[PDB]
C-alpha cells in the first residue's frame, strides 16, 4: 500500500501515484491517479471510528452528498473501505480534484469584482438546492467552498448539516454551539439553535464581506466576543428587533450595551460595487426573520447578469435522516457508515 506523510492509503489498485494535499484532526487528503477514469482525483482518508462526533460528521457528509446532485455541490465519486465492519478502520471518500478552496484562495489572491460576483452567484445557486431539500449546511465558510481551475465553485463538507426545524429553534442566552465561530449569526448567541435557513444566509453574508477585503469581517475570539463584533458594525438593534427577542437574559444583555451606530458598508468596503454592498446589507441583517432568503438573494440586482431561475435547480424531494444521529453511539454510527457505503463495493 502507498504511504503518504506517515500513513497508509489502502486505495489500490484503482488509485495510484498519491500526492499530499492536506490533513485534519482525523484524516488526510491526497490527490491520486484514477486508473479507470484516467484523471487525477482527490481522496480523503477518514479515520473517525474512535469518536461519536467524528462518526456523526462522517455520516452526515456521506449521506447528504450521495443524495445531492448539483453543479455547485461536490459529489462523491467513489468510497473505499474494507469488505467487513471488523476490518474497516478507515473510509476513503473520492471526489473530483479541485484546484483550491476559497480559504486558501483569499489568503493569497485579490478577487476582481467579476470573480466576487461569480463566486457569490455559485454559492447561492448551490444553497438554493440545499435549502430546497429542507437541509441546512450550518458551517458555510471559505474552507468549505472548493474551486477548480476554471473557478467553478462547489460547496463541500456538510458534517454539521441538519434538516431544518424552525419550530424547535428557540433556546436560552449563550447556548452552546459547534459551527465555526466567525460565521455564526448573532441570534446563535442570543436565542437560536441554528435550525432555520436564515443561519446559512448569514454565513454567506460573512463570506461575501471576506471576499471583498480578504479578511474575516467578524473575527470573534470567544463565544460572546462574536456577538460584540457583529454589533460593533451593525450597531444597536432597533426596538422592533429587540422586541422579537423575548428571552429576558438575552434582551437585557443587549439593553445593557451603550448605543452604537451602524458602520456604513461603503466605509468598510470603499472599493466594492454598490450593489454588492446592498445585497451584503440584506444578508447581514440582525433580525433573522427580516434577513433575505436564498431565492430572493439570487434575484438581487448584483447578480442580474447570472440570474436565471430556470437554470437554478431544486432537489427532487426533501431530505430526511432515518433517525436523529445526535445521540447515537460511535459503534452504531460505524454500522451506518458501513451500510451507507455498500454501493461502491466491491
Ligand atoms: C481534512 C482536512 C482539511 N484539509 C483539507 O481538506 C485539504 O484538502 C482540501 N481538499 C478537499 N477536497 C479537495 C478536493 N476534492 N480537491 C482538491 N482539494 C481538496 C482542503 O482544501 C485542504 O487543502
Amino acid at each position: 500500500p502507498e504511504m503518504v506523510r506517515g500513513q497508509v492509503f489502502d486505495v489500490g489498485p484503482r488509485y495510484t501515484n498519491l500526492s499530499y494535499i492536506g490533513e485534519g484532526a482525523y484524516g488526510m487528503v491526497c490527490s491520486a491517479y484514477d486508473n479507470l477514469n484516467k484523471v487525477r482525483v482527490a481522496i480523503k482518508k477518514i479515520s473517525p471510528f474512535e469518536h461519536q462526533t467524528y462518526c456523526q460528521r462522517t455520516l452526515r457528509e456521506i449521506k447528504i452528498l450521495l443524495r445531492f446532485r448539483h453543479e455547485n455541490i461536490i459529489g462523491i465519486n467513489d468510497i473505499i473501505r474494507a469488505p467487513t465492519i471488523e476490518q474497516m478502520k478507515d473510509v476513503y471518500i473520492v471526489q473530483d480534484l479541485m484546484e483550491t478552496d476559497l480559504y486558501k484562495l483569499l489568503k493569497t489572491q485579490h478577487l476582481s469584482n467579476d470573480h466576487i460576483c461569480y463566486f457569490l452567484y455559485q454559492i447561492l445557486r448551490g444553497l438554493k438546492y440545499i435549502h430546497s431539500a429542507n437541509v441546512l449546511h450550518r458551517d458555510l465558510k471559505p474552507s468549505n467552498l472548493l474551486l477548480n481551475t476554471t473557478c467553478d465553485l462547489k460547496i463541500c463538507d456538510f458534517g454539521l448539516a441538519r434538516v431544518a426545524d424552525p419550530d424547535h429553534d428557540h433556546t436560552g442566552f449563550l447556548t452552546e454551539y459547534v459551527a465555526t465561530r466567525w460565521y455564526r449569526a448573532p441570534e446563535i448567541m442570543l436565542n437560536s439553535k441554528g435550525y432555520t435557513k436564515s443561519i446559512d444566509i448569514w454565513s454567506v453574508g460573512c463570506i461575501l464581506a471576506e471576499m471583498l477585503s480578504n479578511r474575516p469581517i467578524f473575527p470573534g475570539k470567544h463565544y460572546l466576543d462574536q456577538l460584540n463584533h457583529i454589533l460593533g458594525i451593525l450597531g444597536s438593534p432597533s426596538q422592533e428587533d429587540l422586541n422579537c427577542i423575548i428571552n429576558l437574559k438575552a434582551r437585557n444583555y443587549l439593553l445593557s450595551l451603550p448605543h452604537k451606530n451602524k458602520v456604513p458598508w461603503n466605509r468598510l468596503f470603499p472599493n466594492a460595487d454598490s450593489k454588492a454592498l446592498d445585497l451584503l446589507d440584506k444578508m447581514l441583517t440582525f433580525n433573522p426573520h427580516k434577513r433575505i432568503e436564498v431565492e430572493q438573494a439570487l434575484a438581487h440586482p448584483y447578480l442580474e447578469q447570472y440570474y436565471d431561475p430556470s437554470d437554478e435547480p431544486i432537489a427532487e424531494a426533501p431530505f430526511k435522516f432515518d433517525m436523529e444521529l445526535d445521540d447515537l453511539p460511535k459503534e452504531k454510527l460505524k454500522e451506518l457508515i458501513f451500510e451507507e457505503t455498500a454501493r461502491f463495493q466491491p
